[PDB]
């Protein structure tokens, strides 16, 4: 017997988010948690285009803590930049006012130096934006049925049973990994699939972890959209890298009885093939239903805007840095207690960007409004994965890590692959962001940005 697949509640659209502790059990022992109205993870909030909804966030923690849109094109007022700290028994409310294509975003905390461990201890929620385009297609669209969020983390525990979370010198260099693998926060659940076509609506929600989604049978996975939303027309792919943070919507066929499983494959991450990812892990199991749902694959999904002329536009040249001392140190400690399979394939400010680590209230520069620029991130220098995610936009992909982006990474992106070679891409910020509600920039290995890998960007007309 496997746990049934958890559904987060689509909240449809005034919204009360109540920022709490609660416990979860995990194998047989239970564990502190942290959750948006809930023990864990959040709910999925759904935006419609053009409709503005007031989101009360109340935080029943007793830390501090903030909360980032991600993906989401709105002023720099509403993370708050920061102005953004809500104190522990505080409230915060912002308004959205969603002016972009239908996509699946998500929310999470995002407070420097404690990012990895707000995420880890639960929290995180989904935004679903819909607009009027995507609701002609006929998409497998029964929330929870044939349209089915899977957020995908690990973690690991302590003896107690507790979340065994650190930012030491070894998580501060390779990342915080964990041996347990969930999926909407359960352990390898099953979801009960009609027969036809299946949407999954996947985010790699892990601290650290890359991810490669595939089938145990091999079967194609169609992807339909990227972080920002849909791609012109289907692509069908194999196997599915996803970086930290970043979503992709793919359509799956279920074409008969047999149950198969959603799986990921090893990757060539440090530290991230350690078993049991040195191997195919199982992520859930698809049980075939003998009823019939009618969502489609459409031959066209929807259009996208050509790239313009590069001529004239802004550069922007972003250096990522880690410390050497912390390489060293922290791959010695990888190499010291996990052996050769670590590589198949003060310490609170070491890693940087153009040489510095983020400072909150001194932004980097000032980003044009309205105006495309190239911005061009380089991580050559060291071999460590620094998926790059840019606040405000979604961008379009012109290099990524010194190759064309891949067709179903060529649409609309808020994260840009960044390992030991050089990204660029294109991109435009509709929405003001003055310096007391900065945009930011950051790798979103969890750890890396909490030691400092962060900038601070405005945006002015
Ligand atoms: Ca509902």
């Amino acid at each position: 017997e496997r746990p049934t697949l958890p559904i987060p509640d689509l909240l449809t659209t005034r919204i009360q988010l109540t920022i709490g502790a609660g416990q979860s059990t995990f194998g047989g022992k239970t564990a502190t948690t942290w959750g948006y109205n809930g023990n864990l993870l959040g709910p999925a909030v759904k935006l419609q285009r053009g409709k503005a909804v007031t989101v009360d966030i109340y935080n029943q923690l007793t830390e501090e803590t903030t909360l980032h849109w991600h993906g989401l094109e709105v002023p720099g007022e509403v993370d708050g930049g920061p102005q953004g700290i809500i104190p522990p028994g505080g409230k915060r409310s912002v308004t959205l006012n969603v002016d972009q294509p239908a996509a699946t975003c998500w929310f999470h905390p995002h407070q420097h130096g404690k990012t990895g461990r707000q995420v880890a201890m639960g929290l995180a929620g989904l935004v679903v934006i819909e607009d009027d385009e995507i609701l002609k297609l006929m998409l497998p669209k029964q929330w929870g049925i044939d349209d089915v969020p899977v957020i995908v983390q690990d973690k690991k525990f302590s003896a107690d049973g507790q979340i065994d979370y650190q930012l030491d010198v070894m998580t501060a260099a390779v990342g915080w990994f964990g041996d347990t693998l969930l999926t909407n926060g359960a352990i390898y659940p099953q979801h009960a699939a009609p027969r036809g076509w299946l949407r999954l609506r996947l985010l790699n929600g892990c601290n650290a972890r890359s991810l490669n989604f595939a089938t145990s049978d091999n079967r194609p996975l169609y992807v339909i959209a990227s972080d920002g939303g849909l791609l012109p027309e289907p692509v069908k792919v194999s196997e599915l890298p996803v970086l930290m943070g970043e979503r992709f919507e793919v359509l799956v066929e279920v074409n008969d009885n047999k149950p198969f499983d959603l799986v990921t494959l090893p990757v060539s991450q440090m530290g991230m093939a350690i078993a049991p990812f040195d191997k195919p892990h199982p992520v859930m199991r698809i049980q075939p239903i003998a009823i019939s749902a009618s969502g489609a694959l459409p031959d066209t999904l929807s259009s996208l805007p050509a790239l313009p002329s590069l001529e004239g536009l802004t550069v922007r040249k972003l250096q990522l840095s880690m410390d050497p001392i912390l390489d060293m140190m922290g791959m010695q400690m990888l190499m010291e207690k996990y052996g050769d399979q670590a590589m198949a394939g003060d310490f609170h400010h070491a890693n940087k960007i153009n040489g510095q680590a983020f400072d909150m209230n001194k932004p980097m520069f000032a980003a044009a409004k309205g105006q495309y620029e190239r911005w061009v991130i380089s991580g050559v220098g060291d071999m460590m994965l620094h998926p790059f995610h840019i606040h405000g936009t979604q961008f379009r992909i012109l290099s990524e890590n010194g190759k064309p982006p891949a067709a179903h990474r060529a649409g609309w992106k808020d994260t840009v692959k960044v390992e030991g070679n050089v990204s660029e891409v294109l991109v435009k910020f509709n929405h003001d962001a003055p310096k007391e509600h900065a945009y930011m920039a950051h790798c979103h290995l969890l750890e890396h940005e909490d030691t400092g890998m962060m900038l601070g960007f405005t945006v002015k007309d």
